[PDB]
């Protein structure tokens, strides 16, 4: 099948822009979202058709940013309050069935700072659902972790984990991966307690979570194993998604087997989302020197769930 | 420099005082531990000297099995009483300066029961100490993980960790590695929390526990690096050996790595510990079938702190 990837172009005074039609140039999956004058100012500089977009360079405008801002690149007020319009947008476009995917592309956080940023809970916010109901999905070295805790105390997320974190976490991995074109995703549940709590005598959180969601999804007709010892479960390359039950959990193996060639997409908001910024490149906006390799990540990360090393 | 290592021989019935025999002749460090007449029996079959042993085939005459229960292989109460007695010998010889390290050669569970076993306590007793004293170094695929605390519950490790446990985990597994022949080995200590704590926002057991101990260990001389995020921490190739505070942050990295090539010791009590056990050989016993190769396997581990891929 194809999925449909929105990119949201990210600061109109910065790189984001150029990548944005630089990867939609080239280009099994792309419809970009922004200021229309905004893109075209980099599409004519390398460019095919562009169509205002329902279904059928593909971009949807989303006007934002008054034309007397569009300077590459300083930014202002209103080229960081476009950044998020444009992101909001796209989401919009998710909610209705548009779009399967979001990449929010490089943005400056001096110019959100000046209009009054943060993503995984900026589309928690649009998506109608608290920060906690996202989860983090961690790539790399032919591993794909989703993270039913994640940024807070190992003491506090063990007190947070329930059936229905674990369920989400579960069913949102899924999803994701039969987008990706993974039909029928084995999924690996890391046990919470070591050896998934052995029958009892490590205590009985598995028994509580993990066990009892387990037998839930397998009658729903997914294929489950676990949950298991984190350190058996791993070594299985059968599994095409694991559910780390904390951050450490999940972050060690994809960190200790990639390191660097990694990358995080968020999900369970209804839909796939990732960011690509180091930073809007505004010393060299409007050059076209930008290279669009770490947004061809994205893309890559987000259609296939995988990263290149 | 040599580490002296004792091999404890096992059941004097089974395949433990062949393999103990066969390694010593193969043979940079070994003093065998049992009944003089057992292991004479395989001595002949396939030898050189044996002295009866201060310093200077080596072998401790440690005088438990009836002459009359010598027969390869059944077991009896006596054969099962024997194999303790040898390594309880060897860890008496360890407190007195004598070895460095004691390998406890395959037993007999059966004979175990039959005589009125499970080593990392038995050692603890006999050293002198509880159990959550002595510590489990898990080696493979380069890395060596000492833990701080281990089976038991996540919420109940969280719990039971403090200075003593981390401090005593890291001069324990430095002291191992000195006596491996790492002059200077470089400690790295993981995060009880993600990100080490992150500056107190995850909370304050870093702050705590593994910073205090971190400092105090510098000011003895040890390099010492973390806390720090485990996931970023294993990562780094500069360190010889890790402090992991639960079960699945030490087992996950070394079990992701290297698999079923790893292998663990026990340390803390005062000496390098070892067991080989996959049950004695009975069926196998006295034919001289028996391969040494996990044996050699476990002088490696012990000597030189690493596992063969
Ligand atoms: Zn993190
Ligand atoms: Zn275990």
């Amino acid at each position: 099948r194809a999925m449909t990837v929105a990119l949201a172009i990210g600061d109109p005074n910065g790189i984001g822009p150029e990548i944005a039609v630089k990867a939609a140039a080239q280009m099994q999956p792309i419809v970009l979202f922004g200021d229309a004058f905004v893109i075209r100012r980099y599409a004519r500089q390398c460019c095919l058709m562009l169509r205002l977009v329902p279904s059928a360079i593909d971009m949807v405008d989303v006007a934002s940013l008054p034309a007397e801002a569009f300077v590459p690149g300083e930014v202002a007020a209103a080229a960081g309050t476009a950044t998020l319009a444009y992101v909001s947008a796209a989401l919009r476009a998710a909610r209705a069935g548009q779009v399967d995917a979001v990449i929010a592309c490089p943005h400056s956080e001096t110019a959100i700072n000046a209009s009054g940023a943060g993503y995984p809970g900026f589309v928690a916010h649009e998506m109608g659902m608290p920060a906690e109901d996202v989860y983090l999905l961690l790539i790399g070295g032919g591993l794909r972790i989703v993270h039913a805790t994640l940024h807070e105390g190992i003491a506090s997320a063990l007190a947070r984990l329930d059936q229905r974190h674990v369920e989400r976490a579960a069913r949102a991995a899924v999803q994701a991966l039969q987008l990706m074109g993974i039909a029928h995703p084995v999924v690996g549940l890391m046990g919470i307690n070591p050896h998934a709590g052995e029958g009892g005598l490590f205590g009985r959180d598995d028994i509580d979570i993990t066990e009892p969601v387990a037998r839930k999804l397998r009658d729903d007709g997914m294929t489950v194993i676990g949950p298991q010892g984190a350190d058996l479960l791993l070594t299985n390359p059968d599994i095409d998604v694991f559910v780390a039950m904390y951050h450490d959990q999940g972050h060690i193996p994809v960190k200790l087997r990639a390191g660097r060639h990694s990358a995080a997409l968020s999900i369970g908001a209804g839909v796939l989302f990732s960011s690509v910024g180091h930073g809007s490149g505004f010393d060299i906006a409007g050059t076209l020197l930008a290279d669009p390799a770490p947004l061809l990540g994205a893309i890559r990360l987000v259609t296939t769930g995988t990263v290149l090393a």
